[PDB]
């Protein structure tokens, strides 16, 4: 009853152009340099003020509004890192991630949106990365496995997101076009003072090193664990310690003071 | 106008048809057998000696298996006592017995552990159960508590058929799993083929970042035996070294060891 007002009204905000993009920082830790930006979606709500992903993803998931929200989504955010090429601001090698849902692979719809966005930005395929739940290691059909070929083979390049805390086969892990991993923020926020957590980190690092990808550390808030996921061999993190998300300007912004330096 | 598979299984229990076999569990550097895995068939009258392929898929949908795995934990219990109070049992052996996810329901695994364990006297520390990987898509309260429960009993738990299912990491950080059987499927085919080597290489660095002990199950060849102790894998098992073996041949194999 309530849900489908939810529902309705967020179709409302895809109607109206009422979404926005922030973007957050994603930093290679040794030097400190950003290399990559995760695009977030908010909604604008006129009635409410800025509403967060948190209170509107997971419903639009279920009902299958996620499909044309996340194309939105693609074309925003491909447009952005044009742009931004386009005025000089961001160097060659920038980057956006876009998060993805499941249900974008039903009918191989993926790719097409995919393409429609990089056709339209007349953005370069390897500047856009997309982020998934590990989760899709159980839905993983011969349709799935076609839209993940069809992405390694134009080059854009996919990560497992807040790996840890869902679902993986590891045969299937060792086998799928993945270039990347993000540890999840949940298990970050307890190193290096608990066990459990802290070992997980590390045996991510250590699988991801074994496959040849890259790892991305979620939700770094201290300085301490961001020397310790350095001293162990994480590439790249992103976290409030560095920057919240940003909106465009004041992402840009900070692209530019890193080009003076 | 024959009986049903069900029928002649409620006969065999009754009768005392079934048997166990056991598989040698190897150390990898040393050679050592330091455990065996149960594996139960059934000694049918009308047809010799039936794999559990052809009466256990059939026991789980109809919850004989339950009766079935009783009747297992039992016997292997009983035996492992059986060869100590012989002497033919060194201190380090343990036997491991598969358990069926359906096991769970009321939490009779615990009462059918502790039973099997009451009956031989054997002790909590010797038997380790062997649970497929994806039990971890089934992990409800009610499992948490008897996986918690064994561990503190000192009864050792392992993932069997692992990378042939699913896993949380999460979980495995902090389930009592001490150990994970990776899959026959993978090992016979490394490292000839490049994919299932890979999985392998996988799971080992999985296992090695938690702290988790690997069997590696289905070891045919040298090489393979030689691809897995250069890597760090700990334990094997597989035709290279034994095929599983009734009661007295296990026996013997323990004899010739101990005679060193
Ligand atoms: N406490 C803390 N949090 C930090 C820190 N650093 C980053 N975060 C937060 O972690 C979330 C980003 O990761 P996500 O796993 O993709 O998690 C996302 C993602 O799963 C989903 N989401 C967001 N945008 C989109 C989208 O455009 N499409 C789809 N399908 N899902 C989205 O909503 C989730 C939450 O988004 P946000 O609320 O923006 O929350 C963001 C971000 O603000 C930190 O240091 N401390
Ligand atoms: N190709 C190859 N195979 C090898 C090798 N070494 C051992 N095996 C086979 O692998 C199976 C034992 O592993 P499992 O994954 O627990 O697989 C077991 C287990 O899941 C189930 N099972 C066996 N005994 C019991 C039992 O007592 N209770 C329950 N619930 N299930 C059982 O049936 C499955 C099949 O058992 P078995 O037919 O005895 O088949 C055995 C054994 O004969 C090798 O080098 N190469
Ligand atoms: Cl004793
Ligand atoms: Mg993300
Ligand atoms: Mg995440
Ligand atoms: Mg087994
Ligand atoms: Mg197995």
């Amino acid at each position: 009853h309530e849900r489908l007002t939810l529902d309705t009204r967020l179709r409302q905000a895809l109607e109206r152009n009422e979404l926005v993009l922030h973007y957050q920082p994603i930093v290679e830790l040794a030097s400190g340099r950003i290399v990559g930006g995760e695009a977030l979606v908010r909604w604008e709500d006129p009635e409410r003020g800025l509403v967060m992903p948190s209170a509107f993803i997971p419903a639009a998931e279920d009902t299958g509004l996620i499909v044309a929200l996340s194309d939105w989504v693609l074309e925003a955010c491909c447009t952005q890192l044009r742009a931004w090429q386009q005025q000089g601001r961001a160097a060659d090698d920038l980057t956006l991630s876009v998060n993805i849902s499941t249900r974008q692979f039903e009918g191989e719809h993926l790719t097409r949106a995919v393409d429609r966005a990089l056709a339209r930005s007349g953005l370069r395929p390897d500047c856009l990365e997309l982020e998934i739940t590990e989760n899709v290691m159980l839905v993983m059909t011969d349709e799935v496995r076609t839209c993940l070929d069809a992405l390694r083979a134009r080059g854009v390049r996919l990560a497992l997101d807040d790996f840890g805390t869902g679902y993986s086969s590891l045969s299937y892990l060792s086998q799928l076009p993945f270039h990347g991993l993000k540890i999840d923020q949940s298990f970050v926020r307890k190193i290096p003072a608990h066990p459990s957590e802290t070992q997980i980190v590390t045996t991510i690092l250590a699988l991801a090193r074994g496959l040849g990808m890259e790892v991305v550390a979620e939700g770094i808030e201290t300085a301490q664990q961001y020397a310790f996921l350095r001293d162990r061999g994480c590439e790249f993190g992103q976290g409030n310690l560095m920057s919240t998300p940003q909106a465009a300007d004041a992402f840009a912004s900070l692209l530019d003071r890193q080009k003076a330096s």
